[PDB]
């Protein structure tokens, strides 16, 4: 599923993302935009370490989910990476929350640092009623 902007804004809000561990909704929106273009079945293979980035938040298999084919990986979110390719994003949101509970927080994603950090991201939620 490829979400419309405001459609995603309200979906994330209903899932408890607005201000989670201090991260505004607009930051979560900006992250999803640059990571996947709001596409829940987006995937990216990294031949180097045999890992794959899954879903709307492009969460990596070396640490967060199990796909069975990533050498010496772990499963911190305790989910099959398939759960991160569902049209319903509740499981992906639970995993993104687990990711930010680590030391780096939202900085865990390099795309956030490049396209969202030190910028006014309010434009991602403007007009969505959130
Ligand atoms: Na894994």
């Amino acid at each position: 599923k490829v979400f419309e902007r405001c459609e995603l804004a309200r979906t994330l809000k209903r899932l408890g993302m607005d201000g989670y561990r201090g991260i505004s909704l607009a930051n979560w929106m900006c992250l999803a935009k640059w990571e996947s273009g709001y596409n829940t079945r987006a995937t990216n293979y990294n031949a180097g370490d045999g890992s794959t980035d899954y879903g709307i938040f492009q969460i990596n298999s070396r640490y967060w989910c199990n796909d069975g084919k990533t050498p010496g990986a772990v499963n911190a979110c305790h989910l099959s990476c398939s759960a991160l390719l569902q049209d319903n994003i509740a499981d992906a949101v639970a995993c993104a929350k687990r990711v930010v509970r680590d030391p780096q927080g939202i900085r865990a994603w390099v795309a956030w640092r490049n396209r969202c950090q030190n910028r006014d991201v309010r434009q991602y939620v403007q007009g969505c009623g959130v």
